[PDB]
């Protein structure tokens, strides 16, 4: 066929059940998450190309980047429990890549006091049980699919995007292709 399984997908042994339709996991420390998301837009194109009634979840991971990798995830906690992902993600990629100027909770603090969230509000989030809570999706989620890398992308907890079997001189061709490949999987 034109979608193999073992191809550009790959099918969980260990089906997940109750599984977010459409779920991605990065870190802030991954190198080729900052190219995803910075530079290749993945979670955008899949978005626009998602089926009616499909949604998308995105996780931070703890497995790399040791203390700081954590208080990332709890960070992201914190931008999810908000609602201002779409005002973070970039200054803590940058941040944590570019500049190299995280290195701390309080740096990572700083990048949300910036992006205009008050200081007061931040504190009261990064202390909470809500974002506890969240805190503990993310790490479930992670748990479920045995994670052991990142970027990821899974559907329907029952599908594994594939994209090293994928052509990459073009960049827009290959977000295309996984985007497409995507909401194939949506699909089945």
């Amino acid at each position: 066929a034109q979608y193999e399984d073992g191809k550009q997908y790959t099918t969980l042994e260990k089906p997940v059940a109750g599984a977010p339709q459409v779920l991605e996991f990065f870190s802030f420390f991954c190198p080729h998450c900052y190219q995803f998301e910075e530079v290749l837009h993945i979670s955008d194109n899949v978005k626009k190309k998602l089926p009616e009634g499909v949604k998308m979840t995105k996780y931070h991971v703890n497995f790399m980047g040791g203390d700081l990798g954590k208080d990332l995830t709890q960070a992201w906690a914190v931008a999810m429990a908000l609602g201002v992902e779409d005002k973070v993600t970039v200054p803590l990629f940058e941040g944590v890549q570019k500049t190299q100027t995280i290195r701390s909770a309080s740096d990572i603090r700083d990048v949300f006091i910036n992006a205009g969230i008050k200081g007061e509000e931040y504190d009261a989030a990064w202390n909470s049980f809500v974002v506890k809570s969240l805190v503990a999706q993310q790490e479930k989620a992670a748990a479920d699919v045995q994670l052991r890398g990142v970027p990821a992308m899974f559907v329907n907890g029952k599908y594994q995007l594939n994209p090293q079997g994928m052509d990459t001189s073009n960049m827009d061709v290959f977000v295309q292709q996984y985007a497409d490949t995507v909401k194939y999987l949506s699909e089945k």
